[PDB]
């Protein structure tokens, strides 16, 4: 509902702004060590199940929200997680661009 809403804009971002929609981990990372994020998306497939990686998507998620960014986090048992999940599980809608990408 609001998870669709917020999917479709990370659609129309790409279109209105490439800069500012990003998706893979890393890339996502990369803009939340910025603090440029406006909505995380993440599939919960990704917590589902290894250590590490789980927790990196954990501090992930926890230092979004400090960053005053918002986290969705989806199923997987509509078109919508289905579509998070074949752009990696991962991806977000920036606030501002990173000049360094």
């Amino acid at each position: 509902a609001g998870e669709v809403k917020a999917l479709d804009d990370f659609y129309k971002m790409l279109q209105h702004e490439p800069d500012r929609a990003f998706y893979g981990l890393k890339q996502v990372e990369k803009a939340n060590e910025a603090m440029a994020i406006d909505t995380l998306l993440i599939s919960d497939e990704l917590f589902r199940h290894d250590v590490a990686t789980r927790s990196r998507y954990v501090r992930l998620v926890d230092s979004v929200k400090e960053n005053a960014g918002t986290v969705r986090i989806f199923s997987s048992l509509h078109v919508s997680g289905e579509q998070l999940s074949q752009l990696t599980g991962v991806a977000a809608i920036l606030r501002f661009p990173v000049p360094e990408l």
